[PDB]
């Protein structure tokens, strides 16, 4: 599912993400937009082999099990492949977990790349919410 910016928004809101551990709305849809374009099907090889799964692009190196990363974690207790769903509850769920371990929302490359720092209050603006 590719969603609509204040779409997704309005999802993240209800489950929870809206000032979670300090980062508002803005922050999370923001790190969507550059991470997948909003696409709950991306996928994205990494250099050690790991990949990067859905719409957050969250990495099986540490948090989700594919069968084909060896030596890795499963921190969310997910098979990598429920974070392509067009439900977005187990990708915030595990966000959850990802941002409250110490490094914040820098864990998001493209968070810290592309929007740390800016006005990010903008990828909320006009919604509905
Ligand atoms: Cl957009
Ligand atoms: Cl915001
Ligand atoms: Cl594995
Ligand atoms: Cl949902
Ligand atoms: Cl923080
Ligand atoms: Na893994």
């Amino acid at each position: 599912k590719v969603f609509g910016r204040c779409e997704l928004a309005a999802a993240m809101k209800r489950h929870g993400l809206d000032n979670y551990r300090g980062y508002s709305l803005g922050n999370w849809v923001c790190a969507a937009k550059f991470e997948s374009n909003f696409n709950t099907q991306a996928t994205n090889r990494n250099t050690d082999g790991s990949t990067d799964y859905g719409i957050l692009q969250i990495n099986s190196r540490w948090w989700c099990n594919d069968g084909r990363t060896p030596g890795s974690r499963n921190l969310c207790n997910i098979p990598c492949s429920a974070l392509l769903s067009s439900d977005i509850t187990a990708s915030v769920n595990c966000a959850k977990k990802i941002v409250s371990d110490g490094n914040g929302m820098n864990a998001w490359v493209a968070w810290r790349n592309r929007c740390k720092g800016t006005d990010v209050q903008a990828w909320i603006r006009g919604c509905r919410l």
